[PDB]
């Protein structure tokens, strides 16, 4: 009725230009739709307990990230065990699948085993076994022997989240002769940057296969062959696992297209990326990479220091809420929390804060422009799933459908709806517990795991799943009596046959 | 690429025009309907057969001339010609029959000399003209204007007496018998009401209502057609300044509109007609109601076997403006080349359809159509979106009344809208809508409704193959509904032709 | 609320159409030039004065007919008409020579019956012997270039023969499309294969001799056809503008290489609509006008625009539509042939084109047009181009009544016209020829300045701008309180335009 | 010339634009978004302010929440001394504006305890006053203007109490959000005052000390702006008033505020406590949008590079925040604690410079100019007319700059509102206008100091030559560049009507 069009930034939605849309953004216009941008929370000592995990799932965590940079196999087995128990130990219309993503250690370089490194200073960078625990104000040892044969004269070396810098002078036989460009206090075992896949990563990828992880975040992907190395390490048993390539450096930005082509998705890994390229350029790489993923219809994750101050403070800064909103307006499928959930004092509040901001920012999306641009740049398709998806999203915009309900075996039919960014929630009904977890990578897909064995008559089994979609949607607040819904199905069983879109009112 | 596809991809309208290619052949079936007017040149069954094969979709009966008996013969001859093709149900072409009302006509070789004196009289030569409108002598003041014969002659009153209007010939010419008079400076006539009842009793599909000036003119036509005539479509003829200015209230209550350019271009300056034409076409596109462009489109083809460069341009531009239907009057009613004229409108329309800039046109119509909770409208835009995504050869829709097909048509898909119906009247009537190709299905209902649905879809596909719309490997979008009876369309499916 | 301003501020093209208003009166001066063909109906000095008043801007001499002496007389009458009209009101009229070209004609009324046999003969002894079964053509090699099965069109494409055999006597044909055949009718051989004839060269040099402004060059198929015309004009004809007539398939397909070397284009629809299918002509027209608009070169739409006005005092609905749509397509000039050369209403035809063009100009959707022109022209470091676009934008922003430009060659005015300002472009020039020639560009109103140069160049510049203003006011273009944009340059001589100024009229 | 994100500039759609953004495309344009640095202990000394000016600071902010008039007088003199130390090179001198930021309706607490979540705490206004159970505040009428339950926020809104009861003791509350609490902290009462006598004495002090700009705190409606104007007096008529939008009413009444203000500050600190923190980006993008539309300067403020208070490099969210404020359309970006009190005030200015220059190059002009063009009304003002014509000319030829003469700043401001890519080099004899035009994105003021030439046209030309010469010295312009030059037909403000296209020799 009349109150409906005041909500979800609908006045700004029907503006005729982007600028007019911005002018019409309204802080009194409340979000209505379910929050659609998935939240990845990193597990660590602040978030390992089963009862804390349950608080985090209630708060809106959709994907748990296991950081293999730190912790033994046994430690990660216990984190996985806890997430499973939290998820299971909540009615099938209420159940929320949580994905498990393993994030590889990758090609880490660490310094040896506090000292002021002074800006005038003459630092030696040695790679000697012998100086491994001899770190002081003038010697940093590293765990990476080829560093001496790889950064020449001039040539800069970063230490500790890029906070300390060194420029090489001579290469004498004791190590690299540097001077401090940027000085500071240095602790032990800090990360080194120098603006394929290791034996540890392979053992970890195999461990993630043994434990059934849903997604791998692959570190430092530079080229297509890096993704193939991961796929090969996962092996035959790991064919179902999604590979999200982490773009962390210059080469991975430049070879982006070839990387996206062979990946399931992308992470903008802003931590390393902001040291490997100038900090002030990261937002260009982020925007470009999100836009190219949106175009390709493949999930993209924005990561790193999004709500960083909430490690120690219960409220985020103005820059942090902005960064989260802007990641969503950029077009990110997923937003991520690292220290904020792994080790901080406010892990649950950090999740609720990304949820609240993401909901606001999704309602602010200018669909009029975004849909037209997605459409007028996607190529023609003779694939019935794609053709149905675009017809289904169009139909939902025409009637302000509360949802599109899609049956899916692998997630693909839901993924192709998601790529057009409907305002309608995509309620994906599947039998596959793994597909249900994995579809959390796609903005606006709300997975529902259907547990019944098949009706004798296939068409009846289809109807029964669509009803389950409807009943879950109601229970969850997605749908009310009188809503229109778009229902997307196929003409026969099995993956790949989606070809039907139907307009239904909810009774 | 064929069908002007490289011009279709352009990023601006201006780039689109620059890419138009005279070698890019039309591939699509011709989608703008052709209305031909019946008369001595196009009335015999043998001639009408040739008209139908040349592409005539709507036969216009001009009630300005001809007795009822004459029009009954015209209707029967059209039906005999049309029915002669019924023995091949997958090829049969429904033809609508439109009754075009006489209207408020005023009617009068001799020379009218410029500057000479002419008495206009209604009292029961070069210097005196009689007219069948008695009240003319009291409704034209000094020095109001009297146009005569397609507005080619004009007089200006100087005096009013009981012998009638003393005028001066301002624009002179040669005057024959019983020519049209316009007085740009009545109701629904009594003859019109009798003609409307004739129309109902003879099962006409469409009425073209003359000189519609406001909404209550439309209501009087509906009232005259009566309860028996509820299913007849009313197309309002916009013929004068008042009809232009009251256009929105007229279109609101009408099934659609005719740009009646002959009277319009005497009633307003001839140089303003294209403005009225383009505005009314645009508004009718927006409203999703059929619009007809009429009058003098291929005029010289009355006597010449090929048209002038301006007539081919006028036809092409009427299509590019957005017209659902184009019309031929004296070109088929009385000329020497009625079949060649139909063929010529067919050929031009096909070229101009391919030239349509859908990219912008779809975006505009989509952006301006209001949100809708009606599942037929929702499914229509979804299907037309889908058709564009995969370059579908057709959209097959089942329809009882034509509505589901009209709602597809308003978005101007490039795919043909193949409308499968059991209603013979709906199949005739749907020719009002650009790009709808009606198929009349004659089989009694299958025992199981879902089978009955599928058989009609198959019938759509198999008619489409036979008619050259569809080949193996094409994609089509099928639009149906969830239960029997009109108003339940809600389903769109993507199907490959085998 | 005048000049379709409400439809001009629409957000989309379709909304713009929807708001077009027959009550909204044109206020701007009519910008699309009118080219009238000279003939027996329009040759008199009295008649020509009537036509210039009615709006004729360019007189076309049809070299398909009439001797040099006859054309010399036509030229003389146009000049005398123009001169026999007070410098603030003087109207230049260009003279365009339209070449005969590679015309094929029959010999010196009779009927050809569908299905009869007609010999087509090139035997000189048969020239005067045409009848129901015999047509002579002035093209001896026709026998070598139409194979059996090949088609020969006659009389504006109305009659059609198909060759059935070839012998000593000529082409034995069957009448495919019959009709009534007179004398000396045009013949088209669209199936066939074959530059500048000896006649066209004599005609062009006569053009140079009599100071014609513009050549309309027939059947241009390729860039070398334009070079042959420029060469034939020679040393003395360097200043003459060449408008290439696109009249057949090859001229359409080779259009871009033709435009690149031409001063502009004529869409010559008569032959074009025989040489390619009549139903495709509008596609060629709209493409060629669109491409001319993008390149900033003038384009003429021609032939049968108001054909019925040869014998009737008012045009058909199709004809008014065709004139309005040519303007809306982007034509710089529109044209009349038989309607002024031979018809009974030549003054009326000119008045009708003026009336329709003014209405159609006010219906131009400048919002989309200017953006698309802008966003597809390419970057330019030329100061005249940069100033032109700055000046047109400034005109739109304040609904200026005019852009007054000083121009030696016309170029600064042409680069303004290409952005289709709503504002009149009032072009002040000392060059009488440039003043004529710039009628080829839509919306340029040339004023010929006749006073010798002031001692001080800045004062000379300002006096020409004042003359621009006072003429503009006397002619109804400018009112007290109007804004105008004034475009000048930093030093004398062509090529140095670089300054735009915003001025109030008092 | 595929530098400055030029290949992304050529894209047909905004989405294609993002896709073509290239980390290898170097900015070439001078940085156009002005940087406001707050003065305080870390950035107050003459030698430090010289480094700040060299790093890019364009406007020094005096924060009147803290410090005596003596303090601020010294801050003003120090800035002038640092700025005038570069005056002996008039072809390179950088004018620096001084903005006085008012205290406003500040509530502070008493004179480091910790407030336990769910414990009871009395808020008191009894003169004879704290600790874990008692917080004193300097706003007597608080006890009267917060009903049960109603929320009290303390310390950048990190602590919150909910009132259960009102007694003569004051407000007995329960700690809703607990936290560690120190001396004299900011208090906010969302949904509860006038311009204060302190603020009036402060405005008069700013007038007497020639400040360029006032940032007026908590503007809630048009009459709040009239009150500032009245308090500046006749002597302060040329000071620019920048309204700070800091609460819900200010957002809702934004239009009547903008109408009477010289421009706007998105004062994110208070705004993000007064309305839900998650809604601030909506108010930010709306207010910037509307200020772009109106052609009036807008400032994004607060916590933009917060962590640089203590770290030499910012977080990934801070650099994104700066870049996005520029992309949103901000004329100026601000540093507060980062320069007033942090350990890296010069690095923080350098970082905002570096990020702004990148973000400026990524602006999608093709869309933004079209939108700004199509939405600006028709105008018969020759200055407006000439401005849009100069900006379209500058795009046609990728002009290196537009050089404009201006007395008040206005002709430069009307070029800046179309967001040219060309730098707007504004030559003026007015030292205050030269300072003030830093409020407008992409205006580089040049202060001209020579007496007028006898012949005015010569004087005009000489100032244009000086625009060029500074442009060349400063790296804006090279031999062969094209420039658009905007001048007027007579002396005195308001007659700009001429645009010329010139080659640089
Ligand atoms: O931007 P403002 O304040 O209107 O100033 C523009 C003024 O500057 C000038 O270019 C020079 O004026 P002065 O010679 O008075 O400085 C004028 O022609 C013009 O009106
Ligand atoms: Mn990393
Ligand atoms: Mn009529
Ligand atoms: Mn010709
Ligand atoms: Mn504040
Ligand atoms: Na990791
Ligand atoms: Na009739
Ligand atoms: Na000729
Ligand atoms: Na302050």
């Amino acid at each position: 009725g009349t109150a409906f069009f005041q909500q979800q930034q609908l006045p700004a939605a029907m503006a005729d230009t982007f600028l007019e849309h911005l002018c019409l953004l309204d802080i009194d216009s409340e979000p209505v739709a379910a929050r659609s941008t998935s939240i990845i929370a990193t597990i660590g000592p602040a978030s390992r307990s089963v009862e804390r995990l349950k608080e985090m799932i209630k708060a809106g965590m959709n994907i748990a990230r296991l950081n293999f940079s730190h912790g033994s196999h046994e430690y990660h087995a216990e984190s996985i065990a806890n997430v499973r128990e939290a998820v299971e130990s909540f009615s099938p219309l209420s159940y929320r699948p949580v994905a498990i993503a393993l994030d590889t250690k990758g090609p880490e370089i660490r310094t040896g085993i506090e000292v002021e490194l002074v800006k005038g200073s003459q630092v030696l960078v040695t790679v000697d076994p012998a100086f491994r625990t001899r770190g002081n104000a003038n010697t940093v040892w590293v765990d990476y022997p080829n560093i001496v044969r790889v950064v020449p004269v001039g040539g800069r070396i970063y230490i500790d989240d890029g906070l300390i810098s060194l420029v090489v002078q001579k290469i004498g036989p004791e190590g690299l002769v540097t001077q401090v460009e940027n000085g500071g206090v240095l602790g032990s075992r800090k990360g080194v940057n120098l603006p394929g896949l290791s034996e540890q990563d392979v053992r970890d990828l195999r461990f993630g296969v043994e434990h059934g992880v849903d997604i791998v975040f692959a570190s430092f992907v530079r080229k297509a062959s890096d993704v193939a190395a991961v796929r090969a390490a996962l092996g035959p048993e790991g064919h179902g696992i999604k590979i999200i390539s982490k773009i962390e450096n210059h080469e991975g930005v430049k070879r982006f297209d070839e990387i996206l082509e062979v990946s399931d998705g992308i992470m903008v890994a802003r931590g390393d990326l902001g040291i490997e390229i100038p900090a002030e350029k990261v937002f260009l790489a982020q925007k470009m990479m999100i836009g190219r993923c949106n175009l390709a219809g493949k999930p993209v994750v924005c990561a790193t220091q999004m709500l960083e101050s909430m490690i120690t403070k219960p409220r985020p800064t103005r820059a942090e809420t902005s960064d989260v909103a802007n990641a969503v307006l950029d077009g990110a499928d997923c937003i991520m929390l690292s220290g904020e959930t792994a080790k901080g004092n406010f892990p649950v509040e950090a999740v609720k804060m990304q949820h609240a901001i993401a909901r606001e920012a999704e309602a602010a999306v200018y669909h009029r422009q975004l849909f037209e641009e997605l459409r007028r740049a996607a190529p023609l398709s003779r694939d019935p799933t794609e053709v149905t998806a675009i017809g289904a999203v169009e139909a939902a915009f025409k009637c302000c459908a509360a949802a599109i309900i899609v049956l899916t075996t692998t997630g693909r039919s839901a993924q192709l709806l998601s790529r057009y960014r409907p305002r309608a929630a995509v309620i994906a009904v599947t039998r596959s517990a793994q597909a249900a977890r994995q579809v959390h990578l796609c903005r606006g897909v709300f997975p529902l795991l259907y547990r019944e064995p098949p009706e004798a008559i296939w068409a009846d089994d289809v109807d029964r799943r669509v009803q389950f979609g409807i009943e879950s949607g109601k229970l969850r607040g997605f749908l009310r009596v009188g809503d229109l819904v778009i229902v997307v199905t196929g003409w026969r069983p099995g993956s790949g046959y989606t070809n039907i879109m139907r307009v239904l009112s909810i009774s």
